[PDB]
């Protein structure tokens, strides 16, 4: 239960409307909306996964592959605080390889 | 559009400029090299740094 040893607490505290790199820039703003966290409300909301009290395992590894690769792989807009990544070129994991080989 | 007419308001044209040029919505096209250095617009410029 401790908000610190929560996995979300470095994106959450980042995904904030209070943090100048948010409340100046639409683009990273879009970028924490399209992950489902919303700068606007507080840190406890942000973190939590609204309308839900269980995670109940499937064990479908097709359905598995496709999630990972839309959500963290090749997703709509980069992953938030990925400024260096974008100005080298790459906004995600996909474009790695369409834009550079070897 | 066919026509542009001038209107000589200065005060319009600040407000314009500002709102078009110097801060916009989002960063001005091909500008990941000023984003890169932590700035999309030029309002953001002294926000973030003075001297």
């Amino acid at each position: 239960e401790d908000v610190r040893k929560n996995r979300l607490k470095p994106l959450a505290t980042y995904c904030s409307v209070h943090n100048p790199e948010i409340s100046f820039k639409v683009t990273n703003e879009m970028q924490c909306r399209e992950n489902s966290i919303d700068p606007t409300k507080p840190l406890a909301e942000r973190m939590k996964i609204e309308n839900c009290s269980i995670i109940e395992g499937t064990g479908n590894f097709d359905k598995c592959v496709s999630q990972v690769e839309s959500i963290l792989v090749a997703p709509k807009l980069p992953l938030p605080a990925n400024i260096e990544a974008a100005s080298s070129g790459f906004e995600s994991v996909d474009q790695v390889f369409r834009f550079a080989s070897s």
